[PDB]
């Protein structure tokens, strides 16, 4: 059903950051979760972003599910981004190109230097695009608890109010 993969941010990304990331106008919901400030906010603000202008996107990522998860790199500084996706004009031929679209169209608006993700699929022993995600949502991502995990978005029903719940993530961890 669902895509898997991931993109790395390197921390210098964060320092090419312009007044379009810093001034944002949409609402981080932290009253279940750790106070998101600095580079954490930066981050949340982002995936908030790329989530937003892909509810009301078109061309192959309309009517799609996606569940994007931002977390901090486990032994390094940066961050990476856990990237599930899945829909009906979705498939291996664009999925790649979708999704380094969306998240860099993004990411174009709001630094001061030319940058660029990479998306890097999810494979099997075969070489073919895995295609777990919502298990792997449900195993894994949903397993996390923050600040390990910085911020997430998702629409998929279940998850769209669970998934920025420390409390529930706590919960999937007993």
């Amino acid at each position: 059903e669902l895509f898997r993969g991931v993109l790395h941010i390197s921390s210098n990304i964060l320092d090419c950051a312009n007044d379009n990331w810093w001034c944002s106008m949409l609402d981080l919901d932290t009253s279940d979760w750790e106070p998101l400030t600095h580079s954490n906010r930066l981050m949340a603000i982002y995936l908030s972003n790329v989530a937003s202008r892909l509810d009301f996107t078109g061309g192959p990522l309309a009517g799609c599910l996606y569940f994007f998860q931002v977390e901090c790199n486990k032994f390094e500084e940066g961050y990476h981004i856990h990237v599930v996706i899945g829909g009906p004009g979705l498939n291996a031929r664009n999925l790649t190109v979708c999704v380094e679209g969306l998240f860099n169209n993004v990411l174009y608006h709001l630094v001061n230097e030319s940058v660029k993700l990479k998306f890097l699929p999810g494979m099997t022993t075969k070489g073919k695009y895995f295609r777990d995600g919502e298990q792997f949502i449900e195993n894994y991502l949903m397993k996390k608890i923050p600040l390990n995990v910085v911020w997430c978005v998702t629409n998929i029903d279940g998850y769209i109010d669970t998934c920025i719940s420390a409390s529930f993530r706590r919960g999937a961890c007993h």
